């Protein structure tokens, strides 16, 4: 029957509190259960707390939030308000509530220049008019995280978990809710920012499950973010935008938009490329197409090799296929050969070459 | 020594404890340590429990559980047990034993129609005759998820962690396992679904790591579900059966089967499809394949352009191959061009064109 249950914080003019502990604790009908704060370090414009560091907050019941009382000018109620602080950990919250009316903007907030906070372990119950499940608001810095995990929302939140503006890193994952009670719900999850770490979300009765930067995915989401490798043991350098998949070591992806997938020492530092399939394979220009290959290099812009062994495609939109120890250099053609070139379909001029003999009328026996 | 050592529940005809913590407790040689149910909400035909949710349960320990006094009919032991309940998250357990007699069926069961629980952090040991270290079997329900990571097995379990059916969402992570001293252990994680999310397993003494609807995995295991994205900061669309990667914005992969790789502003809505290392290009009809293009269009069945630039394959098995400016219509046709059709390989009709000669004889000097 208080404002706060457990406050931790400062006035203004003085440190925050600092290196909290709270090993379990049970709020009943207060309006902000845990509610941690440093006035004068809120605004967007004020300066970082210095002081504002270190909770960690475990086992924690509240029940039935509500402002019936009128405190503090009709503050909006909250299971949890954090704001200011850094680095504060949160694992096994349950908030619940039997009466949809007395909690009906956020169930739990991390704003106002609160950073790398974490939140594990959340079952939130019965807040069925509330706007936001779990509302979090950046502050926009180097550094930063919001890690939110194994969170359960029985109607709690017509958004579940929103993300707002500020936010660069987050990660979400394995959060599940049941929206069918919810008076007029809107999704379980959802993101301004466009590259959210998602995954593991579950939902009945939410239109949408999660609405990332305007974009719906009702049918499971897994995001991750930076440079991505899987089923490879070792590798070299990969690019933020790059990736290397099922191949063994030696293999590098090192600028924007380059790849290689199930390779063996093979490298791309080609702009907009793949190497699949490959071994002792290096694409070096723009535009480059490496398949089934062996110690072949493509190093001019749109080049590429298709079944080609020990072979050099440094041509305009140069193409080799089924061929071994050749090294072309024409525009626009197509060729293949056998320790010299034997072959050519020019696409520039319209001419079809052979070393040996052109003829029809053939037969395959 | 009693049959449960904290029992949460409710008999038939009366409303289920609700909203409890558990912050901390010690069970030495109970029957059923932690027993959470709702005696008449367990069975598949019976009511879900419409009061049985928010359990919290922390720093449990759990010793020597057994039923040597025969409570209840000789019931089977447990370290815990969870029926009925929504909304169950456990966190920090330890059970332990030295007599691997005691307890022989599961040593953690969520079963009965628990729904949306979270195990995190868990160490059982000693368990080396007990069929199953943690038993989970779902209800099988609409956003429901189980949730299993940082668990630890020391000769716990034949079926170190098992999914049964009815389960549609799981999260395994981290799990590790030692099977040396197990009475014919099987398998360290078993799933009967075909889809769990599954990461970060380690074991020794098991003849399986991962055995997943049937198909075993002995050397790591990375599985994930849904939509997927990598190395890509933001995108339009992707299906639960498609992904993007290594791409920068502008891209989609729309439909069931569709892809892009390490591209840019280019769209998939072919089903069966790739496109990679392209920019402004777009896959629309099915079993497209775009690779190292820009501003191509694939518009039909099995139509395909590599190494093209501005260029359209509007025909059925059509392929343009190192060209620019050219729209192509025919059926079983290879094409080259530059601003015009200059060449083509006529698969249907085994006829050979050029705009231009036809030669032999050629060298390349």
């Amino acid at each position: 029957g208080c404002y706060g249950g457990i406050e931790i914080k400062a006035h203004g003019d003085a440190p925050a509190a600092y290196n909290i502990s709270i090993n379990g604790h049970m709020s009943v009908e207060d309006v902000r259960s845990y509610n941690f704060r440093h006035i004068g370090h809120h605004a967007a414009t004020a300066p970082q707390s210095v002081s504002a560091k270190n909770i960690v907050a475990s086992n924690l019941v509240s029940i039935r939030p509500n402002n019936k009382r009128g405190f503090q000018d009709n503050a909006t109620p909250r299971v949890l308000a954090v704001s200011a602080y850094y680095g504060v950990v949160i694992n096994g919250l349950t908030g619940y509530t039997d009466d949809p009316n007395l909690l009906t903007e956020t169930v739990v907030s991390v704003q106002f220049r609160a950073r790398n906070c974490s939140l594990n372990g959340v079952v939130l119950t019965g807040f069925s008019n509330s706007e936001n499940g779990i509302y979090v608001i950046g502050g926009s810095r180097g550094g930063d995280a919001v890690n939110i995990s194994n969170v359960t929302l029985n109607n709690s939140g017509r958004y579940g978990v929103s993300i707002g503006s500020g936010i660069e890193n987050v990660s979400i994952t394995n959060i599940s809710g049941i929206g069918d009670g919810i008076n007029s719900p809107v999704a379980l999850v959802s993101t301004i920012n466009s590259n959210p770490e998602i995954s593991g979300l579950s939902s009945i009765g939410y239109p949408t499950v999660a609405r990332v930067a305007g974009t719906d995915y009702n049918d499971g989401l897994t995001l991750f973010n930076g440079a991505f490798r899987a089923s490879t043991t070792s590798s070299g350098k990969i690019h933020s935008e790059g990736f290397i998949m099922g191949s063994t070591s030696g293999c590098e992806a090192s600028v924007s938009k380059s790849g290689v997938l199930t390779s063996s020492s093979s490298k791309t530092s080609s702009e907009r490329s793949l190497i699949a399939g490959s071994s002792t394979s290096e694409a070096k220009g723009t535009y480059n197409t490496i398949l089934g290959s062996l110690g072949a290099v493509a190093d001019e812009q749109f080049a590429a090799l298709i079944s080609a062994s020990q072979s050099r495609a440094s041509g305009n939109h140069n193409l080799i296929l089924s061929s071994y120890g050749i090294n072309t250099t024409g525009s626009y053609k197509v060729n293949g050969g056998f320790e010299k070139i034997n072959w050519e379909l020019d696409s520039l001029n319209g001419r079809i070459k052979a070393r040996d003999t052109v003829t029809g009328g053939n037969t395959w026996s």
